């Protein structure tokens, strides 16, 4: 696999830290030189270039990529001429980061094959650990169905997995326990939870509502 | 609990509309005229104030407010006095998203209490599933344990969960499968696995990438 | 019918002066206050708005509207995003004027019903009157056949139209004469040319150029 | 002919891919680094240039061209202290593109041989089928008489020519009618009129606008 990233910005550079991380060919490319230099090290190969010109993006090889993403979310009109192009030169695989609403229309009509707002889903996570301090991380199965890992509180100090009838009353199965760095996966009955640690669970999303504040 | 989000942006703005539709007091403050004037209707209260300014901070009334989120990122040094001003102020919980590595220790010395990596965090979820395109959304429990969200491929169409052993081979437990929009909390064996929908399994870092090769 | 013209520039204001003209409703929106002072007198209604906002654009009524023209062709951002909320609106025609290949290609995605290159239209135009000074203004019925408005030359002085071969050698058809402000339609055999006024003929386009050359 | 042309814009880029393509040599002059990289290969030969200099001005051999296409239309200083250098160098046609009014007018004093206005008269013209969508192409043969391509409507359907009244009330003279890509030169009484395609008519203006209504 050979990734290609589009813009050196906070997302764009973390794709291109994290993938060069794990072993894959990546293609960094940026217009601003200092964003370039500063991810030379960190990318197979580093380009200064302008994205929205044809010829700039064929003298990249470019049509060697399986993947690109163009990282570019505060410029649509860079944003959005970038992945005409790429859907031009038949890319198989392209993933843009998107500003708002309006942005996201443009280029599900022009054939982006996935589209993210990396701000737009972690302040959603952000503002459900604000309204309830309970939970830590949370991952949505559906739109029903949640595993969150919640945070022990201290009236579930020195407490059994068979004394809190979740199973039976609110309908939601304990996971794992985690006990200061210790993770145990699949805890059977009966465990004595411990303090304030990380405690995962999976339910209903109403019904693991009700637990945080029965219990 | 009232919270006041600090700069609208991409990721402030999110944080406003999300705690504002869960039915939360939000004060909404902004620099830029046009911001406060699109996110009115998505708080409770919208200012156009410089959060920089000790005197235009006391006018909003911010030491009413348990939480205050400084959703700047981009500017340094707007983000680090207006949480030395906060702190000062003795607000009991302050959220700071952060730009660099430099940026977030200067808001660890200055007291912050939970610093925030939007665009750092989603890069690094969005290259895990470009690096291997069978997972769909993860979760890390721990350094070596996590909750992965698998996709299914061809070969596990007319599987039943007996035929496929992780429990014992692999040492991952599958923990719930969803067909065509119906999601099966914790199933029991016998389930025969459908076409490429999701299906969330549970176990060990690396374990869980040898089911993905062998199976 | 309502019309309304979104950018008063070189080609927008022509359009709103044009419609006015002939006694019509134009709407003209433009972001530059100058600009709209300019063309207040030129329009039933003019407006200081950003076409690119929801809010301000419905509070245009432009819903109203049958035809709107987005006579913007040098910012593709604010270009496409009009369109895109007038297509969200369901405008029955949508026009658009166009900067380049890659800006006709977007509009052309995002459902431009039709899209205008002003400038390239007349440079192609221009560029035959330069290549050949026998013509004046020419209009293309096909791609192979056309009526070009010729002027007479010197060597057609004195000369009948019976004279003139054209309907059996050339295998063109001379459609109008016109004499120092007089123009005769649909002229007879034979009437006399005169000197370097225009001539009116319709034929193949290669059919055309040879009567050029040899007379 | 030697063709030089100043300005590498929307208007000036057109001129020199059009006289390129029909095989003329072309000076393509601009201030722009860009604007003349991308239209190398569109021009025999391409000169980053300041028009405004003498100095940069013969060191082009602009005294070798018959024809200079002063293509600047947005800076008037640039215009006008250009086309006063051509006409200062006794060039024989000096072809520039207006602005405004008052542009025109100086043109004209400083010795311009054509002015041109390639978004106002192309306004002109998309202004007048936004007022009757009959029309689709018109040129103006005089004040009084045009030649207009017609769209045939629902009621001309299986029409003959015959029938159509136009050379004796109307006093219109049918010319070409375009049927499906197929086009028929100076049709004969009497042909059937097919479904929505390009009619071709000539008369008086006034006389023209009497067959859209009554026809
Ligand atoms: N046409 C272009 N071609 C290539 N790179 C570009 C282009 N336009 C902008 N960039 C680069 O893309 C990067 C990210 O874009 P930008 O900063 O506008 O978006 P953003 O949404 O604010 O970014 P992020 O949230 O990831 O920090 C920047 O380093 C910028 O220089
Ligand atoms: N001193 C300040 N007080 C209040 N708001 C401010 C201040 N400085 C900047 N802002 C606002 O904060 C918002 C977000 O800041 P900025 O755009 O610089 O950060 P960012 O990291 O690029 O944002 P995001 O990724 O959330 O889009 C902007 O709307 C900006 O106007
Ligand atoms: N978002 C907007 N909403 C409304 N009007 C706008 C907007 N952006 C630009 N305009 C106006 O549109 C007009 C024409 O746009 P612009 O000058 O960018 O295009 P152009 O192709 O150079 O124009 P022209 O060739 O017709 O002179 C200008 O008067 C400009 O102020
Ligand atoms: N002094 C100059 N000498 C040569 N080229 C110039 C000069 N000044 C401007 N140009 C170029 O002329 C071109 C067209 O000029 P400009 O963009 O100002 O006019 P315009 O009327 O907006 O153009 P168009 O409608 O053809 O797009 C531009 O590429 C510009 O860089
Ligand atoms: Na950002
Ligand atoms: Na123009």
């Amino acid at each position: 696999k050979q990734f290609a990233v589009i813009g050196l910005g906070r997302f764009g550079g973390s794709i291109c830290k994290e993938l060069h991380r794990m072993g894959h060919e990546v293609l960094a490319v940026d217009i601003n030189e200092e964003k370039v230099n500063a991810y030379a090290s960190y990318a197979t190969h580093a380009v200064i270039a302008n994205a929205t010109e044809e010829n700039e993006l064929l003298s990249l090889g470019i049509r060697n990529f399986e993947y690109v993403i163009v990282a570019i979310g505060a410029n649509i009109q860079a944003s959005t001429l970038t992945t005409l192009l790429l859907k031009e030169l038949d890319i198989p695989n392209i993933w843009v980061k998107a500003q708002n609403y309006y942005h996201h229309k443009v280029l599900e009509k022009i054939g982006a094959d996935r589209i993210i707002h990396p701000e737009k889903d972690m302040g959603v996570k952000i503002a459900q650990s604000l309204s309830d301090e309970n939970v830590l991380n949370y991952i949505d199965l559906s739109d029903e169905y949640s595993i969150v890992e919640l945070l022990a509180t201290r009236k579930l100090d020195s407490k059994s997995i068979i004394d809190l009838n979740v199973r039976a009353k609110y309908g939601c199965t304990i996971l794992a326990i985690k006990h200061h760095g210790d993770i145990c996966l699949s805890p059977a009955p009966e465990d004595i939870i411990r303090e304030q640690d990380c405690l995962v669970i999976m339910g209903h999303k109403k019904d693991i509502k009700r637990f945080e504040n029965e219990g």
